[PDB]
């Protein structure tokens, strides 16, 4: 089998991407944030504290003839951005773009933190990291991809995120028309549960490529590109007026600037992020200071190849017996 679904930026900045997902019988369609940095499929629901729901679409398990409560199971997650959610668990039928998993764990939120409530466009998350990170207790649950993998034509999914435009998540096949050149594969460590790989270096604009190993994760659920302070300083030094702002919480730059591209290495291959992809707009409404799309990872403990980087590439999440990651230009 295969599945193919369109993913759409939630806003004019590409702060996140949503993909429609069918849950239950009859289908209830929720727009979920596919997150290769986590491993829980959780949804706003009829069980979510009413004051914490503000425009999201909810899953109502009582209206699904295939929903079964997973007895005694709870979940609770906290993300790198400080947000969190928690609740109980059902199994139900979940379909993404024609691909169906019966008995998928659907984690129904009883509580969500303020940033989730404040984002009316995201109805939940669909985790695509390794199932070892799944938070369901006392019986850990598998991700959608993990449940689907054996049935797929090939044990892979691909992320083709658009810049200010829709893109695609495919399960079970590589669309050879969706990229240019070849796909370069690179090794993955699963030891921390992430799609963790090592970039071979970087360049700023037309500058010299610096060969240097950068360990990080491929994370569709993080907006920006978080890299070591030395790398980020080298990038922003090329932008007149750019500075690191403690008040704002990262590098900012004059909105009148035209930004240089940023290249990252994948083995001997190179992915070029166009400068425009690094502009995240005014720091506050009407400001002429703009927030940068490349930020320091210094206070994180890990480098994160978020959407800023991944949207510049066609990315293969290869779930073969030894997982690997593939990148192509597009
Ligand atoms: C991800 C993270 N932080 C941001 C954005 C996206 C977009 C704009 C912005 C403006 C000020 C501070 N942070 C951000």
């Amino acid at each position: 089998s295969t599945g193919s679904a369109t993913t759409t930026p939630i806003d004019s900045l590409d702060d996140a991407y949503i993909t429609p997902v069918q849950i239950g019988t009859p289908a209830q369609t929720l727009n979920l944030d596919f997150d290769t940095g986590s491993s829980d499929l959780w949804v706003f629901s009829s069980e979510t504290t009413a004051s914490e729901v503000d425009g999201q679409t909810i899953y109502t398990p009582s209206k699904s003839t295939t929903a079964k409560l997973l007895s005694g199971a709870t979940w609770s997650i906290s993300y790198g951005d400080g947000s969190s959610s928690s609740g109980d668990v059902y199994t139900d039928t979940v379909s993404v773009g024609g691909l169906t998993v019966t008995g998928q764990a659907v984690e129904s939120a009883k509580k969500v933190s303020s940033s989730f409530t404040e984002d009316s466009t995201i109805d939940g998350l669909l985790g695509l990291a390794f199932s070892t990170l799944n938070t369901v207790s006392p019986t850990q649950q598998k991700t959608f991809f993990d449940n689907a993998k054996a049935s797929l034509d090939s044990p892979v999914f691909t992320a083709d995120l658009g810049y200010h435009a829709p893109g695609t998540y495919n399960f079970g096949f590589i669309d050879t028309t969706a990229y240019t050149g070849s796909i370069t594969y690179t090794a993955v460590s699963t030891k921390q549960g992430f799609w963790e790989w090592t970039s071979t270096g970087y360049a700023v604009g037309s500058g010299t490529f610096k060969s240097t190993s950068i360990d990080g994760i491929a994370d569709t659920g993080t907006t920006l590109l978080y890299l070591p302070a030395t790398v980020v300083s080298a990038y922003w030094a090329q932008v007149s007026g750019a500075k690191s702002s403690s008040s704002v919480g990262g590098y900012v730059f004059p909105c009148s600037a035209t930004l240089p591209s940023f290249t990252f290495g994948v083995g001997s291959a190179r992915i070029v992020i166009p400068g425009d992809y690094i502009d995240f707009g005014p720091i506050s409404t009407g400001s002429s200071s703009c927030f940068g799309g490349i930020q320091s990872s210094a206070g994180i403990g890990i480098n994160i190849f978020g959407d800023v980087a991944l949207k510049a590439a066609f990315v293969v999440f290869n779930g073969a017996t030894t997982p690997t990651l593939g990148f192509a230009s597009k």
